[PDB]
C-alpha cells in the first residue's frame, strides 16, 4: 500500500489516554518511536494524574499495530498501514477473568509526521478487592499471538486474542480481547487473509523517574497461523 | 560489593557456546552489551556451524545474570556482581517436559574489558520428533521469575525456575531449570537472602541476516518473593 511507505523509517509516536475505571479518573501520556521495518516499538508512558489507579500491565494493549513488521510475502495483508495517513478507529472490549471489563475507542492516524493514538477508556464492574483495583498484578508482560481476520461489512478487520497477566499470588488472569478496526478515510485499504501478529513485550522502569511511569518495549512480526487462540492442554 | 562497580556503565559482552544434543552438534557465538543500571541486555547470536538443530528459544537461558538490576535496598543480595572480575561457574540441568534434558557448564567473567560467558552444553534423551529435535517451538519468549537462594556448602547460590515455551500446536512446554553458581575466586562474595529476578525477554530477527541467528533483548530486575515458582491454579 501507499500507506506503508510512511513506515520505512523511524516514526515518532504520541499517545494520549483518558480513562475512567469504576469512577477512578486518570490520564496517561506517552511518547516514543516505531520501527516497522524491524517491528520495534519504544514508548514511555506517564500517569499525568498522579498514581495510576489500575495496574500498568492492564493498559498495555490499549496504549499502534501499524508498527508491526509484515514480511515481504505478507505485505498484502497489512490493513493497519494501508489505512494511513487518514488512520483507523480501533475499538475494544476487554474482559478480565472473574472481574470487570474495559471498553476503549481510539483514533490512530498521522498528525503531521507523528503517528498519534488518542484513546478514551471506560472500565466497569470491577471488584475493589480484585487484581485490578487491588493492584495485585506483577509488573511484567508475556508473548501473545494476536489473530486478525477481515470484517467485510465494515471494510476493516476483527482481532481477537487473550492476554495472560501474571498475578502476585502465582496465578495467571486472562484478559479476553475483542477488537475491531475500521478505516477513517474513504481510500482503498488492504483486507487481509486470516493471520496473526507475534507480539512480545517487556515493561521496564527508569529508576530515576519519580513519576508513575511505564517504559514499554514491543517487538511484533506478522506470521501465518499454526494453531488457535487458546492454549491447548493435552 | 566491589565487583558491582564494574557494572555501573555499559559493558561489552561476548558469548561462546558449544553444544551436542542427541549427537547433533552446534556452536553459537554472541555479542552485544549489558546495562545493569537499568537491567537491560542486547545480544545477537549466530550459529557458526550452519543450521541450529534445536530451537533458539531452548538456548536462551544458557546463552549473564550479573546484568540484573538490583535496587539499592537489595544490593547486599547481588551474588553475581560480587564474584567479579574473577567470575563464577554457572551449571544447569534443564528438564524439558515429556522430553530430554540439557546439562551445561559455563564460566562468566571479565576478559579484558569484556564480560564473557563461555559454555559447554550436552543434551540427551530427546525424542527425534519432539518439540526440540522436531523444532516445533514458536520463536518467542515470556516473562519468568528466577528464584535464588544461598547454598552455604558451596559458598554460592542455587537457582530454580520454570520456563514456559509456546509450541506451534498451541500447547505450552515447561523447561524445569536447576541451576548452581559458585565463585571462582576466594575473595568475599555476597550470599543473598532468598529472592527472585523478574526476567522479561523478546526474540527478534534482522530480516537481512542470512545466517541462522537470534537477536535477544533482556530486561531483568531483582525483587522480593511473593509466591512460589510454579503456577497457582485457581
Amino acid at each position: 500500500s501507499k500507506g506503508a511507505e510512511l513506515f520505512t523509517g523511524i516514526v515518532p509516536i504520541l499517545i494520549e489516554l483518558n480513562g475512567d475505571v469504576n469512577g477512578h479518573k486518570f490520564s496517561v501520556s506517552g511518547e516514543g518511536e516505531g520501527d516497522a521495518t524491524y517491528g520495534k516499538l519504544t514508548l514511555k508512558f506517564i500517569c499525568t494524574t498522579g498514581k495510576l489507579p489500575v495496574p500498568w500491565p492492564t493498559l498495555v494493549t490499549t496504549l499502534v499495530q501499524c508498527f508491526s513488521r509484515y514480511p515481504d510475502h505478507m505485505k498484502q495483508h497489512d490493513f493497519f498501514k494501508s489505512a494511513m495517513p487518514e488512520g483507523y478507529i480501533q475499538e475494544r472490549t476487554i474482559f478480565f477473568e472473574d472481574d470487570g471489563n474495559y471498553k476503549s475507542r481510539a483514533e490512530v492516524k498521522f498528525e503531521g509526521d507523528t503517528l498519534v493514538n488518542r484513546i478514551e477508556l471506560t472500565g466497569t464492574d470491577f471488584k475493589e478487592d480484585g487484581n485490578i483495583l487491588g493492584n495485585k498484578m506483577e509488573y511484567n508482560y508475556n508473548a501473545h499471538n494476536v489473530y486478525i481476520m477481515t470484517d467485510k461489512a465494515k471494510n476493516g478487520i476483527k482481532v481477537n486474542f487473550k492476554i495472560r497477566h501474571n498475578i502476585e499470588d502465582g496465578s495467571v488472569q486472562l484478559a479476553d480481547h475483542y477488537q475491531q478496526n475500521t478505516p477513517i478515510g474513504d481510500g482503498p485499504v488492504l483486507l487481509p487473509d486470516n493471520h496473526y501478529l507475534s507480539t512480545q513485550s517487556a515493561l521496564s522502569k527508569d529508576p530515576n523517574e519519580k513519576r508513575d511511569h511505564m517504559i514499554y518495549f514491543g517487538f511484533v512480526t506478522a506470521a501465518a497461523i499454526t494453531h488457535g487462540m487458546d492454549e491447548l492442554y493435552k
